[PDB]
């Protein structure tokens, strides 16, 4: 027999409760523009003063200089190494490739986890309010932290058990998002699910809560928009069902997470954002109003973004064209 058992999967701890320095906040500040990229923002991260908490024993330099070799992202160059900056920086990448780790690692790992989801909002947060578009990159960032994966990996690699092996069979026969696992037929998705009960059981509940929304939206007056005054816009998201709760499932974030979304309008040629509003979708329909400054006189391309902070994939969003008088 032998039942891998996962009592986080659903059930999460409780991450100790804490509100992100204001030294930090200088910080990031000062680390971040409108120009910083993944690998930017994720180095950012590891500077928190937060992470003094986290051990840096003998000999775990030279660990992570050979832990360094395979993973993607480089650590700046002209930085130094000795610092639990290197640590936190290198294992959140072994964490995202799902490398195997020493026991000790594996604890460190779990500390650093506790407090990443203040921080990343911290990042959202700063870019958002100068109105940098790149805040979407950091929304990216904070959906692999939750589902312990990269914005680049296969999607299906969220779900529980899902190896390899599982990921080619449904390559054969072109299922590509959770989705479509739930749109196929039963002889086709058994074939896939060569699982045990006790497997099925986990995929199942990944399955249950991942969320599937609907987008629309609604510009009050379209027809007489006048440059630099108050606009608002009513943005409308359903469901197909209402959702039993908004407990994330993640197999490898161990703390208890609950589902949230941002609301983004922006201008994706001047790489402007222009609006942003953090939401739960609790329900099987609603609506929000946003309210921004009216662009300048002519044509614009806007977008609204749905953006989920803890599935992979289940994004949403539309483009529209305004006038402005």
């Amino acid at each position: 027999e032998a039942t891998e058992i996962i009592s986080t999967l659903s059930n999460g701890l409780i991450a100790s409760h804490y509100g992100v320095s204001f030294f930090t906040i200088q910080s990031f500040v000062s680390s971040l523009s409108n120009t910083s990229t993944l690998k930017n923002m994720l180095y950012v991260l590891s500077t928190a003063v937060e992470f003094e908490s986290v051990p840096l024993r003998k000999g775990d330099r030279a660990l992570l200089v050979k832990l360094s070799k395979r993973l993607p992202l480089r650590f700046p160059e002209h930085t130094s190494s000795g610092s639990v900056s290197f640590k936190v920086f290198l294992l959140l990448q072994a964490y995202f490739s799902r490398l195997e780790l020493p026991v000790d690692f594996q604890n460190d790992l779990k500390d650093i986890l506790e407090k990443v989801v203040p921080l990343i909002n911290v990042v959202v947060d700063i870019l958002s309010a100068n109105g940098y578009l790149n805040a979407t990159t950091a929304m990216d960032l904070a959906q692999m932290l939750i589902q312990g994966v990269w914005d680049v990996d296969n999607p299906l690699r969220q779900i529980p058990h899902f190896n390899n092996k599982i990921l080619e069979k449904c390559k054969e026969i072109n299922v590509e998002t959770v989705y479509d696992i739930m749109a196929l037929e039963d002889e086709e998705r058994d074939e896939i699910l060569t699982l045990t009960d006790s497997q099925l059981a986990q995929v199942a509940a990944f399955v249950n809560n991942y969320p599937n929304v609907e987008l629309t939206y609604s510009l009050n007056n379209s027809d007489s928009l006048i440059s630099g005054v108050k606009q608002k816009i009513t943005i409308q998201l359903t469901r197909d069902v209402e959702p039993e709760n908004l407990q994330v499932t993640s197999e490898k974030y161990p703390f208890d997470k609950l589902e949230s979304w941002w609301l983004v309008l922006g201008e994706v040629s001047k790489k402007e954002l222009y609006a942003i509003k953090k939401v739960t979708l609790n329900k099987e329909t609603q609506q929000y109003e946003l309210e921004f400054d009216t662009p300048t006189s002519g044509k614009h391309n806007l977008t609204i973004w749905c953006v989920c902070d803890s599935y992979l994939d289940a994004d949403k969003e539309l483009s529209f064209e305004i006038n402005v008088k």
